[PDB]
């Protein structure tokens, strides 16, 4: 039975509910994480920017299954050519937009690779990305407005592959977090 989150901490309890058991049922976490209207007041504790890049801040270890972090964007930040090693990964828009590029998993020859597609992330939406789906590239394009969006993981995980676009090589790259529970973890 799933109602609307009345603030982040509802949602929070809401999200314990649905990852309660062993799978995870993909369009009903999206339609919560939807339909939590973003409050900035609620989570201007984890909205922590780096001038630089993009900072990660952890805002709840879940029950084993599970992580949900806040993303802080910076105007003109984006993230690398990734996949989401075998993890659900939904993207909520808490404040402005990002921009999603999709890309296909690269052959073992070296080669460019080519957008699949593109779409604009706009506040309260949520997305969904999976390694079955693609790899993509998420992007703050705007000159004027951080962006900040919700995370959620499923399994967790701490390392990724970020893709050269040129040649669809990849490294591996540890994931850090920049703040956790809303304090700095340099
Ligand atoms: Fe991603």
């Amino acid at each position: 039975e799933l109602l609307k989150p009345r603030t982040l901490a509802d949602l929070i309890r809401i999200l314990h509910e649905l990852f309660a058991g062993d799978e995870v049922n993909v369009e009903e976490v999206q339609a919560v994480l939807e339909a939590y209207e973003s409050n900035p007041a609620e989570w201007a504790l984890y909205a922590k920017f780096d001038q630089y890049r993009y900072t990660r801040n952890l805002v709840d270890q879940g029950n084993g299954k599970f992580n949900l972090m806040i993303l802080c964007w910076g105007e003109g930040h984006g993230s690398s050519i990734h996949d989401h090693t075998d993890s659900h990964c939904f993207l909520k828009l808490l404040q402005g937009n990002l921009k999603e590029t999709l890309f296909d998993w690269p052959d073992k020859k070296s080669n460019e690779m080519i957008k699949k597609s593109e779409r604009t992330l706009r506040e309260n939406q949520c997305a969904y990305i999976n390694d079955s789906i693609g790899l993509h590239r998420v992007e703050n394009v705007s000159h004027t407005e951080p962006a900040v969006s919700l995370h959620l993981y499923s399994p967790p995980f701490d390392t990724s592959h970020a893709f050269d676009q040129r040649t669809g090589h990849k490294n591996k790259v540890t994931m850090t977090f920049h703040s956790k529970f809303g304090i700095r973890t340099p």
